[PDB]
DNA sequence: AGCTATGAGTGGCCCCTGTGGAGAGAAGCCTGTCC
DNA sequence: GGGGCCACTCATAGCT
RNA sequence: GGACAGGCUUCUCUCCACAGGUUUUAGAGCUAGAAAUAGCAAGUUAAAAUAAGGCUAGUCCGUUAUCAACUUGAAAAAGUGGCACCGAGUCGGUGCUU
């Protein structure tokens, strides 16, 4: 006999609750095989439970991060295009110059050439530094100087220059010597650069120089001012690089917020401050030249710079006057928006058309890529397909096409009453096409007193008319149809449909592009048709948006009776007059026929594909995933005879989560081809089962432990059956109060970044990572803090002690990672890489994040990482405890009658030794499974110091208690007013002769590994 | 004894950031018309 | 939020 | 229940750029003192890297999603675990089939 049961599921962004119930609302157990080396071959379980996993995450991280990674690919190959224009002429004044750039950052030992980059002599670089403390200061020096300078210097501006060339927020030329638009630029430039009295063409580095002159005055004066009064700070303020004083400010990473938030007090006690302080209130005081305020320069400044330079230098140096245009372009030129990536077909996100197989130069960028056909795949991609004709793209929504099918789709229903008329009578196709030449075509919107007065009074004759259906004018509107009398002025070349297909591609044309260049390019194949000012007419009018029907759906596709098309039908379909749901509906039609052949559905569909389709945050796609397969598993288990009941909560998203469990339960079609539903998919509001617990007294307490999810699962199960239908009240209390509840935690390996981005420095440790394969980290420093893949248990032997000798070893290994393709690679290579000999393979196991290990007293252990553990075991606490809490937490907010509330305070008082008992349990727990004897004793006198407070205040401070118990990670917690810093399991020896469990999805299934039999003495 | 080492434990600190431009879409509030 | 890392102090196992 | 149009908000995905931050090196520290150290001078900039690197050699790609165990599979993927009753502190006991 088949056992006729329903599923109960909860879905959360963390958490999927799954319940199995019979008709008579009681959770069944059964006894299930034990795979394993282990005895214990049998265990009863329920089948109820709750799974736990770790939240997805967006992809907004990965993007940013590779558009940084491209963008610094770019910045490297510019400066090494100026490089390539530079060296036959670098080669006969200094050939290892650029070997000397390129290998800065070496040690002096680790150099190949002589230590000074520039020079390559002390004395020379002395010598400069000296005379350009800046590069401001040599920038202005070859902008204004006529003298020949060495080349090297020319280099190290230009390169400064491209490498920071700054933003391109601002189109067109901007005239640095600011009609309204050249006061609005001179305010604009105003903040970008400050003051420039003395003629300079170059004014930002005149700005600099101005800004590094003031900050050695004022250092001068406060070094002086300082010392004459303030003897005893001196040394805390310009030695202490800890501090946030001058010392940190400079040689230190404080901020120079917190610097002047340090010295604007000690300026107060000082005086002569009075020039200093205004200066620090305008943010102003000391201030470096690289700073993060220069994100507003814009980057014709930089390139006046260079024009400048290359005018002054270029009578010297031949090759200078030759490249110029190269060396502007180099800083001017950036890849189009629209363009995307320039790959070569092997990048999943390019979308570029080549026309020539030539490597890509900013030099040759408009020969080789199709910039028209690059933009229309730009913009083509991104847009929905029809529903109706998965195949076809949707049009624009400016169409003329498509303003004339929602004209006619709309006249369709329009209904008229007149007088002598007993009945409302449609539009008849000739009525509709008279009302849209007369109106629609001469008025923009045309509302329905316009059209009682010009079409029904005027031109029928009648005096009374009454309209049904619009209200008080027709949302269509051709207005394309009026920019394009304005602009081309020809009504016959509109109205003709031999130009159908032209003004399509035009609106189309419109619609795709921005740039006008690409609008006259593509243009230009009508220009014969209209003359240069309709055509300079239309590439101005823009629109935006698109539709939701095809051309296709539209009037592509034509009926095989009649031949008419769903724009035809709807300008003239006889006494039938339908619309276009009744048109795609219509079985007497083939439109019905080829609709329904136009959809396809998925033929062996990828479960995954579906779910990616859905529209959401992917946490919530990762749950209907979870979901799916717990339900999978849950018929599994029942024999493979589905469930008469599915009952879900948690909106689109839920009926796609319906509608996929539909699809996969029902299949089988009858007769007629229609679907059997032996499966009810079901959904309900999360309001009911909140009523129906306050109602019936079934409190839950979320900070206690994790059963609440599955106990939500079975109450909605429970109240689905009993809506679409003394012992039930006391079957839903004997199933809310067991304490066997199967709770997984998802198994995940663990991916991302390597490791922390903070660069740290150079020190003697072997646990810094290297930068770079040839930067040993004990004198570059490196990254810190590698995140584990996975855990691996190993078997063999390690040299230990001076002597080498060889002992016997069994512990737990982490691979990072930033290895973990080399470890998949060959497993035995990269295991005696780390020193272990005499691996067994076999006893190689996969130990993911989150492996559960038993212990003695059913003491259980989580595998955090390689060198730390988590709680593993759910507190259980009878359910009168719960309800106590609940009533005692919420006294002063409880929400109903005023004798249940009093009822409720009553109870609350009279069971006052319910808090002790609740102490007692969560010591006894503690102490079998937590091992926290400081932090319970800290809390045991807490509550002992405390025992008199109100009853509503322990309540409180004993739900914040339960943070010790709770699965997962310790995390700390407050109890009134002492802190219990947080018990960390930092040692995974004991878990290496526990027994090893694995759980599939739901946790029924189970294979225990006793580890204590492997690897022995 | 006399000394060494080491691992084990405990307490505390640490974690890359700021912005601009272009486009495409759904989903949730309301109205109107329909199936 | 939670794992990694370091300074510090201690017991215990190891070697002489 | 779904579709179309109109008014508002939020979120999801892709591309182009900018400014910082961090790391090492270069910017001859001086004096007295064996040294510890004490005094004085100076401090603002620059080069390179910015996930190790990969082969498909591109001015491309490298942090999203997916993953209990055993057998078959490159992978996707497929296959593998008796029933009922009485009880309940992480599940136990009993009876039948086999």
């Amino acid at each position: 006999m088949d056992k006729k049961y329903s599923i109960g599921l909860d879905i959360g962004t963390n958490s999927v609750g799954w319940a199995v119930i019979t008709d008579e609302y009681k959770v069944p157990s059964k006894k299930f095989k034990v795979l394993g080396n282990t005895d214990r071959h049998s265990i009863k379980k329920n089948l109820i439970g709750a799974l736990l996993f770790d939240s997805g995450e967006t992809a907004e991280a990965t993007r940013l991060k590779r558009t940084a990674r491209r963008r610094y690919t770019r910045r490297k190959n510019r400066i090494c295009y100026l490089q390539e224009i530079f060296s036959n002429e670098m080669a006969k004044v200094d050939d290892s110059f650029f070997h000397r750039l390129e290998e800065s950052f070496l040690v002096e030992e680790d150099k190949k050439h002589e230590r000074h980059p520039i020079f390559g002599n002390i004395v020379d670089e002395v010598a400069y530094h000296e005379k350009y403390p800046t590069i401001y200061h040599l920038r202005k020096k070859l902008v204004d100087s006529t003298d020949k300078a060495d080349l090297r210097l020319i280099y190290l501006a230009l390169a400064h220059m491209i490498k920071f060339r700054g933003h391109f927020l601002i189109e067109g030329d901007l005239n640095p010597d600011n009609a309204a638009k050249n006061l609005s630029d001179a305010i604009l430039l105003s903040d970008i650069l400050r003051v420039n009295t003395e003629i300079t063409k170059a004014p930002l580095s005149a700005s600099m120089i101005k800004r590094y002159d003031e900050h050695h005055q004022d250092l001068t004066l406060l070094k002086a001012l300082v010392r004459q009064q303030l003897p005893e700070k001196y040394k805390e303020i310009f030695f202490d690089q800890s501090k946030n004083g001058y010392a940190g400010y400079i040689d230190g990473g404080a901020s120079q917020e917190e610097f002047y938030k340090f010295i604007k007090p000690i300026l107060e006690k000082m005086d002569g401050t009075e020039e200093l302080l205004v200066k620090l209130n305008r943010e102003d005081l000391l201030r470096k030249q690289r700073t993060f305020d220069n994100g507003s320069i814009p980057h014709q400044i930089h390139l006046g710079e260079l024009h400048a330079i290359l005018r002054r230098q270029e009578d010297f140096y031949p090759f200078l006057k030759d490249n110029r245009e190269k060396i502007e372009k180099i800083l001017t030129f950036r890849i189009p928006y629209y363009v995307g990536p320039l790959a070569r077909g092997n990048s999943r996100f390019a979308w570029m058309t080549r026309k020539s197989e030539e490597t890509i130069t900013p030099w040759n960028f408009e020969e080789v890529v199709d910039k028209g056909a690059s933009a229309q795949s730009f913009i083509e991609r991104m847009t929905n397909f029809d529903k109706n004709l998965p195949n076809e793209k949707v049009l624009p929504k400016h169409s003329l096409l498509y303003e004339y099918f929602t004209v006619y789709n709309e006249l369709t229903k329009v209904k008229y009453v007149t007088e002598g008329m007993r009945k409302p009578a449609f539009l008849s196709g000739e009525q509709k096409k008279a009302i849209v030449d007369l109106l629609f075509k001469t008025n923009r919107k045309v509302t329905v007193k316009q059209l009682k007065e010009d079409y029904f009074k005027k031109i029928e004759c009648f005096d009374s008319v009454e309209i049904s259906g619009v209200e008080d004018r027709f949302n269509a509107s051709l207005g394309t149809y009026h920019d394009l009398l304005k602009i081309i002025k020809d009504k016959d070349f509109l109205d003709n449909e031999e130009n159908e297909d032209i003004l399509e591609d035009i609106v189309l044309t419109l619609t795709l592009f921005e740039d006008r260049e690409m609008i006259e390019e593509r243009l230009k194949t009508y220009a014969h048709l209209f003359d240069d000012k309709v055509m300079k007419q239309l590439k101005r009018r823009r629109y935006t948006g698109w539709g939701r029907l095809s051309r296709k759906l539209i009037n592509g596709i034509r009926d095989k009776q009649s031949g008419k098309t769903i724009l035809d039908f709807l300008k003239s379909d006889g006494f039938a007059n339908r619309n276009f749901m009744q048109l795609i509906h219509d079985d007497s039609l083939t439109f019905k026929e080829d609709i329904q052949k136009a959809q396809v559905s998925g033929q062996g569909d990828s479960l995954h594909e579906h779910i990616a389709n859905l529209a959401g945050s992917p946490a919530i796609k990762k749950g209907i995933l979870q979901t799916v397969k717990v339900v999978d598993e849950l018929v599994k288990v029942m024999g493979r005879h589905k469930p008469e009941n599915i009952v879900i909560e948690m909106r689109q998203i839920t009926k796609h989560v319906a509608q996929i469990l539909d699809s996969r339960m029902n299949t089988k079609y009858d007769e007629n081809d229609k679907l059997i539903r032996e499966v009810k998919v079901i959904t309900l509001k999360s309001k009911l089962v909140s009523d129906f617990r306050k109602d019936f007294q079934f409190y839950k307490v979320r900070e206690i432990n994790n059963y609440h999810h599955a106990h939500d699962a079975y109450l909605n199960a429970v109240v689905g059956t009993a809506l679409i239908k003394g012992r039930d009240f006391a079957t839903v209390r004997k199933v809310l109060s067991m304490p066997q509840v199967n709770i997984v935690k998802k198994t995940e390996v663990q991916t991302g970044g390597f490791s922390k981005e903070s660069i740290l420095p150079k020190r003697n440790s072997d646990k810094l990572i290297a930068r770079k394969k040839d930067w040993d980290p004990k004198k570059y420093g490196g990254f810190d803090s590698p995140t584990v893949a996975y855990s691996v248990l190993v078997v063999a032997k390690v040299e230990k002690g001076k002597s080498k000798k060889l002992k016997s070893v069994k512990e737990l290994l982490g691979i990072t990672i930033m290895e973990r393709s080399s470890f998949e690679k060959n497993p035995i290579d990269f295991l005696e890489a780390k020193g272990y000999k005499e691996v067994k393979k076999d006893l190689i196991i996969k130990l993911p994040k989150y492996s559960l290990f038993e212990l003695e007293n059913g003491r259980k252990r989580m595998l955090a990482s390689a060198g730390e553990l988590q709680k593993g075991n759910e507190l259980a606490l009878p359910s009168k405890y719960v309800n106590f809490l609940y009533l005692a937490s919420h006294y002063e907010k409880l929400k109903g009658s005023p004798e249940d509330n009093e009822q409720k305070q009553l109870f609350v008082e009279q069971h006052k030794h319910y808090l002790d008992e609740i102490i007692e349990q969560i010591s006894e727990f503690s102490k079998r499974v937590i091992l926290a004897d400081a932090n319970l004793d800290k809390v045991l006198s807490a509550y002992n110091k405390h025992r008199d407070k109100p009853i509503r205040e322990q309540a409180e401070n004993i739900i914040h208690l339960f943070t010790l118990t709770n699965l997962g990670a310790p995390a700390a917690f407050k109890y009134f007013d002492t802190t219990i810093d947080r018990k960390r399991y930092t040692s995974t020896k004991e878990v290496l002769d526990a027994t090893l469990i694995h759980q599939s999805i739901t946790g029924l299934y189970e294979t225990r590994i006793d580890l204590s039999q492997l690897g022995g003495d």
